């Protein structure tokens, strides 16, 4: 029988809505890897930018990825391009340091 439990954590990220900002994207591998090492260590140095605000984000590798946020409730971690059309689709975590306003996200990997 199956049984509702916690199987995520909650982290206070910084989120941008209102800054263009250049970030880092990553080869398939290295991302997957990256969002395990941010699960469980947080992150620091990094900022949501929500969908709506996606054109905020630049980047000079646009066939590679970055983190995404999949989905609502307890949101999935997946790598996903910058032009990821998914409706379902919160928002990206990028590498950047610009100013923003703090939020609660509950993120488990996909």
């Amino acid at each position: 029988h199956h049984h509702h439990h916690m199987s995520s954590k909650q982290f206070k990220i910084l989120v941008n809505e209102d800054y263009q900002v250049n970030v880092p994207s990553l080869p398939i591998r290295d991302v997957l890897q990256e969002i395990k090492y941010c699960y469980r260590n947080g992150f620091e140095g990094y900022v949501f930018v929500p969908e709506y605000c996606r054109d905020l984000v630049d980047c000079d590798r646009k066939d590679h990825y970055v983190i995404g946020v999949l989905g609502n409730g307890v949101s999935d971690l997946k790598p996903v391009l910058l032009t990821e059309p998914s409706v379902m689709l919160q928002g990206f975590i990028v590498r950047a340091n610009c100013n923003g306003v703090l939020e609660d996200f509950d993120l488990k990997i996909a």
